[PDB]
C-alpha cells in the first residue's frame, strides 16, 4: 500500500551549462576554468571540449518545446558565471543575463518550473588567475556578488535554487586526483579549498534569505551511500570510517555546520585539517538549507584496509567492463565489488534499493526534505534507421529507481522532486559524448558535430507516461 | 599509535540494588515489583530471589574495602526507590536514605567516586497497584520527587548520576516479552509506558540542572549495535530499520528529544504509537544530558525479513550453545548469527571491536561523551584449593574490550569512564547465581546459600593492575 507521489512532486530533468550550451566565446562570455582545461592536451577523451557541446545556447527553443511535449514539470539547469561576469568580479555582461532570462521565460510559458544551479564547476578563469579561485577567501564575496545578481534578476520567477553542485567532486577531482581544474594533487590544498567552499555555500544561503524570502535553496551533494562488505567487525568499522569521511564530511557541514570529529582528528594527525578563522563556525551553523539536494548513481561497498594498503585506484573511463580497481584510504577503508548487484560497462553499481537507503539515511540523520537533482544511466545508444533509439536498459534503470523513491516516500521521507540526468544527451566532462544519458538523443559523436539533431528515445515516451500518471504507471 | 587513557578516567565497577543488597524488608523498606514478581513460581531459576542476594546491605563495609584494595576510582550502584519511599509517593524513609549515606561516606573515605543510578527496574509495587506505575503520567512527578530528594541529600558529594538504567530492557522485557514485571505482552502498552519513561527521564534532568548545577547526568542505554549480514541491499536496508528501531528509538529521544520518523510511521500504521500531550516535545527536547551511558555486551547482525516471516524468537538462557533462534519484526528485519565472531554458550556475541563501533556511532551521531556503565562476561567459576578462582576467560574478554576503548579514545571519542559488570558476583534477575560476573566470587550457589564469603578472583588482580597502570598495562 504505497503512498502516491505528492501532488506538487517536481518531475524533472537536468543539465549543466558547460556540458550543454556551447557558444563558449559568444555574446561577451569570458573563459571558464573548463574552457582552458579541456583544451590542454590529454585532459579529456579524444580532446572533446565544450566549444559547441550540443549547442543548447542557440537551440534552447527547440529543446524547451521538447520538454513541453514530454510534459516535464521542472527543468534543472546551471548558470555559467563566465557569461554573467566574464572576468568573474567586474562589471555584469547584460547579454549573459539575457540568455538565462530568455530561457526562463521559455520554460514558464510552457508551464515548466526552473531549478537554477548557481555553480556547476565553471568558475571564470580570471578568478583562478587572480587568486586561485576556490583556494582563496576572496571567492566568498565574489560568489556572493554573483549569486545575488541572479537572485535579484530571477528570484521573482525561480523558487528552487541549488548552490554548489557536487562540491565533493569538483573539490576532490580538482585538488586531490588532479582530473579537473586546477589539476592539483595535494590533500592539504583540497581540504583548505573545501572549507572555503563550505563558507561560500553558507554565505549565499544567508543572502538568499534576504533576497528570495519565499524561495527554497540547498546544495546538491554527490551521494554514494556506503555499505560494509559483511558482518566482519573490521569491515563494519571500515563502513563507519567510509560513510563518515566520504558522506558526513560534507552533509554534516551542510545540515549542522560542523565537521565530524573522528575524520577531523585523523586529518589533524596528518597535518591536513583546514585553517579556521574567527566567525567561520558561526556562519556555517547559521546557513540552514530548505532541502538536501542529492545526485545519486550508485552505492559503494567497502572493507578493511591496513595502514600499508590501497590508496588511489584505477578509474574506468573507457567503458570497458571489469577495468576498475580498488580505491581507499590506508588504515581506514577500501572499496570492493558488491557481488550482490550488477554493474554498468563503466563499472558503476546498479542499485536502486541503495537510493531508498540513501534517502532513508538523510531523513534519519538530518530530518531534511530531499530534492533528487540527478539520477540516470549512461550507456551507448544505437540510432536505428527511421530515427529510432530503443533504450530499454535506461527505462529499466529509471523505473527501478523511481519505484524505490516511492517506497521511501511511503517510509516517511519528504522527497520534493526527481530530476533525471539528462534531458538531452550532452558532453561528459572527461569521457566525450558516447556515454549517453539523455531522454533525447543528439546526433553527434566525438569526431563530428554532424547536424546535432534531437531524436526522442524510447525512454522519452516512457517518462512522458510516468509524468502524465504522476508515477502511478511505471 | 595509541593515546593513553586520560588522567581522570573513571575506572569502575558496577552493581544493581536488587541484585546485590538483600535486606528486602528491613529498616522500613517497602515492596518492589521484583520482590513480588520473583516470589511467583515459574519466573526465576529454582526460585532464586533478592530477599538476601549477596547481602551487600549488611556487608557493604567489607565490600568497599575490597574496592579500595583493587583501587577503583569509581563504583556504580543503584538506589532502591522502595527503601526511600516504601509507598512510592508517601513519606520519606530516613533509614533507607541513611543506608545510602553510609555507602557514599564509606566510598568517599576510600577516595572512590560514587556513580548513583536513580532507577534499576524496582519501582515500589504500591505505584503499580495505585496506577499501573510506568503506564501512568503520575509516575513522572513521583519519580521526580524521589530523584530531587536524592539530589538534595547527596548532590554535594555525587557528581556522576545515571537516570534510567537500560530503559529499553525494562520496557521491552516488561511489556512485550512478559519476562519482567508487570509481566505484559502488549506492544501498545509497551510504547505508552516507553513514552512516559521518556518524559520522566527528561523531567529529572531538568530538576538536576537546578539542584546539582555542577554535576553531570545522563541515561544509560543498553546498546547492541546492529550490523548488516552482508552488502546485499535488502540486508543493508534491514540494518537501517534495525538500528533505528532498536537503538535510535531510544538514543535520539535522549540526545535530541524526538523519535525517528520511519519508526514512528511504522508504529502509527500498526496503531502502536504513543499518546502525545501538549508540552511533551518541549520537555523532551529541553533535557540534554552531559553524557550517554552505555551498557554493552554484544553486537547483533541482521538480514532481510519478509512481511510474513520471523517474529519473536527463542532466547537461550539455558546455557546450552546453539539454541537461540532468529528474532525479528516481519517486513523490517530479523537477527542472524554473525559467522565472523565467536559467541558464549548463551549465544551472545563476543565482539570487542563492536564496542569501538558503538562508541564511534554515538560520537558521530550525537557528539556526546560516553560513560561505559556496564560490560562484562558471565560464566561458571570453579573455586579451587587455596582460594583460587582462575577466571582467565573473563580477563581475556575484559582485556579485549578495554583495548578497543583505547582505540576509540584514539579515534577521538570522549570516554569518561569504564564500569565492569560486576564488582561482586550477584543475583541474576532470572537465572540465579551460577552465571557469575564478579571480580569477587561470593560463596553461594542456587541450592546451598552457604556463608556468602568474598573470595578475590584472578581477574581482581588483573584489574587492580590495569588501574594501577591507568590502562597502560593490559
Amino acid at each position: 500500500h504505497l503512498k502516491p507521489f505528492p501532488p506538487e512532486f517536481l518531475w524533472g530533468a537536468a543539465s549543466a551549462a558547460y556540458q550543454v550550451e556551447g557558444a563558449w566565446n559568444e555574446d561577451g562570455k569570458g573563459l571558464s576554468v573548463w574552457d582552458v582545461f579541456a583544451k590542454q592536451p590529454g585532459r579529456t577523451f579524444k580532446g572533446t571540449n565544450g566549444d559547441v557541446a550540443v549547442d543548447h545556447y542557440h537551440r534552447y527553443q527547440e529543446d524547451v518545446a521538447l520538454m513541453a511535449e514530454m510534459g516535464l514539470k521542472a527543468y534543472r539547469f546551471s548558470v555559467s558565471w563566465s557569461r554573467v561576469f566574464p572576468d568573474g568580479n567586474g562589471a555584469v555582461n547584460e547579454k549573459g543575463l539575457d540568455f538565462y532570462d530568455r530561457l526562463i521565460e521559455e520554460l514558464r510559458n510552457h508551464g515548466i518550473e526552473p531549478i537554477v544551479t548557481l555553480y556547476h564547476w565553471d568558475v571564470p578563469q580570471a578568478l583562478m588567475d587572480a587568486y586561485g579561485a576556490w583556494e582563496s577567501r576572496r571567492i566568498i564575496d565574489d560568489f556572493d556578488r554573483y549569486a545575488v545578481t541572479l537572485f535579484q534578476r530571477f528570484g521573482d520567477r525561480v523558487k528552487y535554487w541549488v548552490t554548489l553542485n557536487e562540491q565533493n567532486i569538483f573539490i576532490s577531482f580538482g585538488y586531490r586526483l588532479g582530473l579537473h581544474p586546477p589539476g592539483v594533487k595535494d590533500m592539504k590544498r583540497m581540504y583548505e579549498a573545501n572549507h572555503i567552499a563550505n563558507l561560500a555555500n553558507a554565505k549565499v544561503i544567508q543572502s538568499f534569505r534576504h533576497y528570495v524570502p519565499d524561495g527554497k535553496i540547498g546544495p546538491s551533494f554527490a551521494y554514494s551511500p556506503m555499505y560494509p562488505y559483511d558482518s566482519r567487525p573490521e569491515n563494519v568499522l571500515a563502513f563507519e570510517n567510509a560513510e563518515e569521511f566520504q558522506n558526513h564530511w560534507w552533509m554534516d557541514v551542510y545540515a549542522w555546520g560542523m565537521y565530524p570529529q573522528a575524520a577531523w582528528n585523523y586529518l589533524e594527525s596528518q597535518g591536513l585539517e583546514p585553517t579556521v578563522a574567527p566567525g567561520d563556525w558561526e556562519l556555517l551553523q547559521a546557513a540552514k538549507p530548505d532541502f538536501m539536494g542529492v545526485n545519486y548513481y550508485q552505492t559503494t561497498t567497502v572493507e578493511h584496509n591496513p595502514p600499508d594498503g590501497v590508496g588511489e585506484g584505477v578509474m574506468n573511463t573507457t567503458g570497458k567492463k571489469g577495468t576498475s580497481t580498488s580505491s581507499g584510504i590506508p588504515g581506514l577503508f577500501k572499496t570492493v565489488r558488491n557481488p550482490h548487484v550488477d554493474t554498468t560497462n563503466w563499472d558503476w553499481a546498479i542499485d536502486p534499493v541503495g537510493l531508498r537507503i540513501g534517502l532513508r539515511r538523510i531523513a534519519n540523520r538530518y530530518q531534511l526534505p530531499i530534492l533528487i537533482t540527478e539520477n540516470g544511466l549512461g550507456e551507448f545508444d544505437t540510432l536505428e534507421p527511421g530515427d529510432i533509439v530503443n533504450d530499454d536498459y535506461r527505462i529499466d534503470y529509471l523505473r527501478r529507481h523511481v519505484q524505490e523513491i516511492q517506497r521511501a516516500i511511503t517510509d516517511g521521507v519528504d522527497v520534493l522532486g526527481y530530476c533525471a540526468w539528462s534531458f538531452t544527451d550532452l558532453l561528459s566532462w572527461l569521457n566525450g559524448y558516447q556515454k549517453r544519458y539523455g531522454f533525447v538523443y543528439v546526433n553527434r559523436d566525438d569526431e563530428s558535430e554532424k547536424d546535432l539533431r534531437r531524436i526522442k528515445k524510447k525512454s522519452f515516451y516512457w517518462y512522458q507516461r510516468v509524468i502524465e500518471t504522476n508515477g502511478a504507471e511505471l
